[PDB]
């Protein structure tokens, strides 16, 4: 799985081991803790 899983910036700069990608932009806006995903933790 690639491409951002939120704003679909167009490509996945970081494909988490959970299949939840997140472009840098977004990754630079979210705190991100526990090397987890916001779509899962919630
Ligand atoms: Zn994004
Ligand atoms: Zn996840």
């Amino acid at each position: 799985e690639e491409e951002c899983c939120i704003c679909m910036d167009g490509r996945a700069d970081l494909i988490l081991p959970c299949a939840h990608s997140f472009c840098q932009k977004c990754i630079d806006k979210w705190s991100d803790r526990h090397r987890n995903c916001p779509i899962c933790r919630l």
